[PDB]
């Protein structure tokens, strides 16, 4: 029935909410998967999937090592982009936002509330520098795998997380005669600013 | 049998040709639906997805509106990034380069050998801009759709391509133990620079 202004939400979370849940039941891979772009020094943008974690009004989170490259362009620039590719279902979600680091007491708490071997997969790579050789990777990970024997898993110093605020949440969807809906959801004073957006 | 170095073709182009194969061959949708980012006058990284209509040696390319937004932030700044999000296969491709406008032979040539559905639907909408309601969109392409007849349909002039320069390939294949192989190809004094990242 296409995508009509009197039948928006007042709260974009709402929408995306709605549209996140019918990812989940049509199957789609990954469906918490997102793009993240950042940008460096130079102004070059970068991208990336990451794994959507929790959400709310203060932003979307993601966790990631604190020494990959996206952790050191954030640093740089806080400005940063998501954008969940569910062009299988015709939609498409944008948000725009600041990435604020998480606190420890945070990034434990969720930490420890996943699988064992993603804890101590966590601990195995120095994140996007230059290694030489795969084995690097694999020598490492038996080590950890047998030094820890798994019994509660630490967790690294270098791993931790970060929330997106809520500036701005677009939303695409495939249109009749190709006339896609696209509204943008733009927080001011406190509120919501809603303008649909021509395709 | 996981990605090693010494299975890996001097052009990345090989690789990504081989890749995109598989994927029109796993029938996933959009096969050439790419994530394109850019960044605007203030540092604000923006993403949309693209279909990559043509590449070569010379970079990828893609059509769009003119007056569009990553147009406008296109030609502030030139740096892009592109990711095919593959991750349906364990899958991700990331290209850095700078995006170039085409010729108006280039435009036309691929415009008029698309269908004459697209070809009409280019000139309906003013990309990008705020719009007061969907109807706007229904009244112009009626308009068109019968002012056309479709007996060739001209191009819009604000109607263009970008080609985006291969600086950067980077490939993505989930591994083994979560460990996963990632490869950079880098463009360094008329040759490709290949290093493993760390996942
Ligand atoms: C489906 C999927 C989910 C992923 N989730 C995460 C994640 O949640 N956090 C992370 O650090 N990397 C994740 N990655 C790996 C990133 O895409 C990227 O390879 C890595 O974070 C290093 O990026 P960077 O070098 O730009 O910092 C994921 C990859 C895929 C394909
Ligand atoms: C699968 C898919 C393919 C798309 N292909 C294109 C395209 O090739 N060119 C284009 O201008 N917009 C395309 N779009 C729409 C863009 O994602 C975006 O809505 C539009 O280009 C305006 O972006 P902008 O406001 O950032 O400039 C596509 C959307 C989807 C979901």
């Amino acid at each position: 029935g296409g995508l009509r202004r009197r039948d928006l939400p007042a709260d974009p979370l709402t929408l995306f909410e709605r549209w996140l849940s019918q990812a989940c039941e049509a199957k789609l891979a990954d469906p918490t998967a997102m793009v993240v772009a950042t940008v460096d020094e130079h102004g070059q943008p970068y991208q990336r999937i990451v794994l959507l974690k929790h959400y709310d009004e203060k932003g979307m989170v993601f966790y990631t090592n604190l020494g990959s490259r996206k952790a050191h362009q954030i640093e740089n620039n806080p400005r940063v982009s998501l954008l969940f590719p569910w062009h299988t279902l015709e939609r498409q979600v944008m948000v725009i936002g600041k990435a604020e680091r998480l606190s420890t007491l945070e990034v434990m708490k969720y930490f420890h509330s996943r699988p064992r071997d993603s804890q101590i997969g966590a601990w195995v790579s120095k994140q996007s520098s230059r290694i030489s050789a795969r084995g690097i990777l694999e020598s490492k990970f038996l080590e950890l795998k047998q030094k820890f024997q798994q019994g509660e898993v630490p967790l690294p110093s270098f791993w931790g997380g970060f929330r997106v605020s809520l500036e701005q949440i677009e939303f695409w969807q495939g249109g009749e005669h190709r006339l896609h809906d696209r509204f943008l959801y733009q927080r001011e004073n406190d509120a919501w600013k809603i303008d649909r957006l021509a395709p």
